[PDB]
């Protein structure tokens, strides 16, 4: 837009572009992003206002919506670098423990917040997780999944990862709840530890299957309901569980206590960001400043 001067393309979303541009009134440096055609839904125009409103330290502002001439633009507060790229900086000494404790920390104070507004991600993911000099960690696109419905293939075609993707929704469950995204943060936490993705999948059936071969395949007694899941099939195969030692070393029992209840089958058992936040893993945790150049 004319207010803007674009002063670089930051990479191709989910929704749309992202640049980095100059608000040429308040001379502030920000994060455009252009969305996605009737003439844009009213619906999202609201849902998308409702977010303008709940901001949190842990949670990239939304600054300004720009629905002109029929078009729709989100304005959000600019942040250098994302985890994804952190994590490859860091991929031969790996991120500190004392760093991944801060990080994990504030992600449950910014989810926790979120979740007691009703408002879940649903598309939690290291790209979205970005990170300032000072120690901080914010969450990128929380609430848009809702507003517009996540693609299969993003605008330029790249196919949207499944690897955080909660089993019920994998399961063809539609009333997703809170527990999606503290599936995802667990899965992302793994990550963060072995330095390696927990489960790649490449495909829904793939993906599905990389979970159950790790924590074993679900049944009746460990999530109730779960042979009447949509998508859920007999023909399954039987896999047995793995041992959490054996699947995230080296961390720590009270770690591994931790990544066991944000990875419980049944989302109805699977810990709460508010409940995480007192878990002993957090008794020592501090906030250390990365090592990142920009």
């Amino acid at each position: 837009m004319e207010n803007f001067q674009k002063v670089e393309k930051i990479g191709e979303g989910t929704y749309g572009v992202v640049y980095k541009a100059r608000n040429k009134l308040t001379g502030e440096v920000v994060a455009l992003k252009k969305i996605r055609t009737e003439g844009v839904p009213s619906t999202a125009i609201r849902e998308i206002s409702l977010l303008k409103e709940l901001n949190h330290p842990n949670i990239v502002k939304l600054l300004d919506v720009i629905h002109t001439e029929n078009k729709l633009y989100l304005v959000f507060e600019f942040l250098h670098q994302d985890l994804k790229k952190f994590m490859d900086a860091s991929a031969l000494t790996g991120i500190p423990l004392p760093l991944i404790k801060s990080y994990l920390f504030q992600l449950l104070q910014g989810l926790a917040f979120c979740h007691s507004h009703r408002v879940l991600h649903r598309d939690l993911k290291p790209q979205n997780l970005l990170i300032n000099t000072e120690g901080a960690i914010k969450l990128a696109d929380f609430g848009l999944a809702r507003a517009f419905g996540v693609p299969v293939r993003t605008y330029t075609h790249e196919v949207v990862t499944l690897w955080y993707r909660a089993p019920e929704i994998l399961l063809g469950c539609k009333y997703y709840s809170t527990a999606v995204d503290i599936w995802s943060l667990g899965c992302i936490f793994a990550e963060m530890v072995t330095r390696r993705a927990l489960f790649p999948g490449d495909s829904e059936i793939d993906q599905l299957f990389r979970i159950f071969r790790t924590l074993g395949t679900p049944d009746e007694v460990v999530w109730p309901g779960v042979t009447s899941m949509p998508d859920y099939k007999p023909s399954f195969p039987k896999w047995a569980r793995q041992d959490f030692s054996k699947v995230v070393p080296p961390l720590d029992e009270d770690g591994r206590s931790l990544l066991s209840q944000m990875l419980h089958y049944d989302p109805n058992k699977r810990i709460s960001a508010k409940a995480a936040l007192a878990h002993p893993f957090f008794q020592d945790v501090t906030k250390p400043v990365p090592h990142l150049r920009l």
